[PDB]
DNA sequence: ACAACCTCCTTAGTACATGCAACCATTATCACCGCCAGAGGTAAAATAGTCAACACGCACGGTGTTAGATATTTATCCCTTGCGGTGATAGATT
């Protein structure tokens, strides 16, 4: 209860068209559980940078793998969104139409 | 005591029919990297094998000659033309 503003100013970023403009943070009022419950204050640290870390990534699940037509192991699903990330230097660098020939370079790595 | 009635309140339930042409994008979002799985790698030997050697041995194809077929040439024959003589049609009657 003391948190649940917290979740909307994190959550609400991600909702920007993403799924929908609501969903997102009743799944972060999740995360938090888990974060209430391992909450480590005995560190010393505060329940912002908890926040900012765990529950946030919450809020990414929510509608990385949850929700869709497709979910595989994380690191594979994320990666996807690596290419789309580095595509943002391909789109003005060759800068007219993007290329997987430029993608090879930009990862040091063979298409297949 | 209730009853519906005066007024503009807002709500929201619908919007006819047949057909053809077009192409299928946008998001960002640390997945972190730690562990170790059976699990990738590969050495040495099972499930068994390569293809080079020297033999083996054969088929196929091209050069040569032969064969006979075919398309020409020739000349014959028939079926056809066009006109003509005169046909019994067309059909009105018996």
């Amino acid at each position: 209860e003391a948190n649940l503003r917290l979740v909307i100013s994190i959550a609400k970023k991600y909702t920007n068209r993403g799924l929908q403009f609501l969903d997102l943070i009743q799944e972060g009022n999740i995360g938090l559980m888990k974060a209430v419950d391992k909450f480590e204050y005995r560190r010393g640290y505060k329940f912002s940078t908890y926040a900012t870390w765990w529950i946030r990534q919450a809020i990414t699940r929510s509608i990385a793998d949850q929700a869709r037509t497709i979910r595989i192991p994380v690191h594979m699903i994320e990666t996807i969104n690596k290419l789309n990330r580095i595509s943002r230097q391909m789109l003005q660098e060759m800068g007219r139409e993007p290329t997987p020939e430029e993608l090879a370079e930009r990862m040091l790595m063979p298409e297949d």
